[PDB]
């Protein structure tokens, strides 16, 4: 159980995660989305720790923590981060140019609250800068996320890299042999070859006949958290369903869910997703930190015009059969052969661990 300050922070982190998801969803260039509320919030936390003036005040403002002491914010976020590690691999590293020396004070507090790593890189050798970043992320995730980016767009600033590996462990496992090859319809005209895992059990279920979708809750190990899937009836873009995706609607839907026999089929595999949150952070209210001529990160370094060039949110999410061990002849069918939205929620608190969408699984494009 979290402190009231850490609990209030957690609420805002999900509010932020939804706002971020929506922003990205609007980008036609975006396919799969994968966001960890807390990791996003700790990126803003780092800006507040590293910044001065509106640069830092905006970070607290996006986090709706303006009525909290700076240390109360860092403590709370650091609490929430620690609460995640008790299947889960997380690394945080700040990359600055070779010419930039990080402030001892900043290094101390960032390591203390955010478990932030610091490294100097040289983008005069792009192959080596990239190799460093990718190698670091690969070790952090033990190879699950081998590459974070193929290119570093902006080289005049600081690079925040968050490498993650998450693997939901079912409270009732899928049988290791209940796996076969199936087509996943990315669009009505494009099918990719995937491996599907199949299982029938009692699950919290809701079929919204009015808004043409299905909602299922798959509890994770020891019912401490659960995975919720929202899938439209038809093979269609997630645009329509995303318009309904609000905190309030989600609450309405969950109230309507009841424990029924459900035949769940999911694409089995690792989904590697890398986001550069920098573009969407300006949209959330973090306008100064991300501009060379606006940014003030003087508490972080003192180097002329250092600004936050990138915020890499790279995640390897694995859908596997593994989970805990141990009427049903006519179950409701929940066959995920087209794009769906998913959430990971902490059972006890209601806090959002993850928000994302699966649009293109890793597989053989037919």
């Amino acid at each position: 159980m979290l402190s009231p300050k850490a609990a209030t922070l957690a609420e805002r982190s999900a509010g932020l995660a939804f706002s971020l998801y929506q922003a990205m969803a609007k980008d036609q260039a975006v396919e799969n989305i994968l966001l960890s509320p807390v990791v996003v919030a700790s990126s803003l936390g780092l800006v507040s720790l590293g910044g001065k003036a509106t640069t830092a005040s905006q970070a607290k403002a996006v986090l709706s923590a303006e009525q909290l002491r700076d240390e109360e914010v860092h403590a709370g976020l650091g609490e929430l981060l620690r609460s995640l590690s008790n299947t889960w691999k997380l690394g945080s590293r700040l990359y600055g140019p070779s010419s930039v020396s990080f402030a001892e004070d900043f290094v101390r507090s960032s390591k203390q609250h955010y478990n932030c790593e610091h490294s100097k890189i040289n983008f005069r050798d792009k192959r080596s800068a990239l190799q460093s970043i990718n190698e670091w992320a690969a070790q952090t995730t033990d190879g699950k996320l081998p590459e974070v980016t193929k290119d570093v767009e902006r080289t005049d600033g600081a690079l925040l890299v968050n490498a993650m590996f998450f693997k939901p462990h079912w409270d009732e496992k899928f049988h290791h042999k209940m796996v076969d090859n199936r087509g996943f319809m990315v669009t009505r005209s494009y099918t990719v070859g995937v491996t599907m895992m199949h299982r029938t059990g009692l699950y919290n279920y809701y079929d919204d006949e009015k808004e043409k979708l299905q909602i299922v809750e798959m509890p994770l190990a020891h019912k401490l958290s659960s995975l919720i899937i929202l899938m439209p009836h038809h093979v269609e873009p997630l645009e329509r369903l995303e318009k309904l995706l609000t905190k309030e609607q989600l609450k309405i839907w969950m109230g309507k869910m009841q424990k029924k026999a459900v035949a769940i089929s999911l694409p089995k595999g690792v989904v590697e997703v890398t986001h550069d949150l920098q573009k969407h952070l300006a949209g959330l209210g973090l306008t100064e930190a991300i501009d060379k001529n606006k940014a003030d990160l003087s508490r972080m370094s003192g180097k002329k015009d250092l600004y936050l060039a990138s915020v890499f949110h790279a995640t390897a999410f694995e859908w596997d059969t593994e989970g805990n061990p141990f009427e049903l002849r006519s179950p409701k069918l929940f066959y995920a052969d087209h794009p769906f939205i998913f959430l990971v929620r902490d059972t006890q608190s209601g806090s959002l661990l993850f928000i994302g969408r699966l649009v293109r699984p890793k597989g053989d494009k037919m």
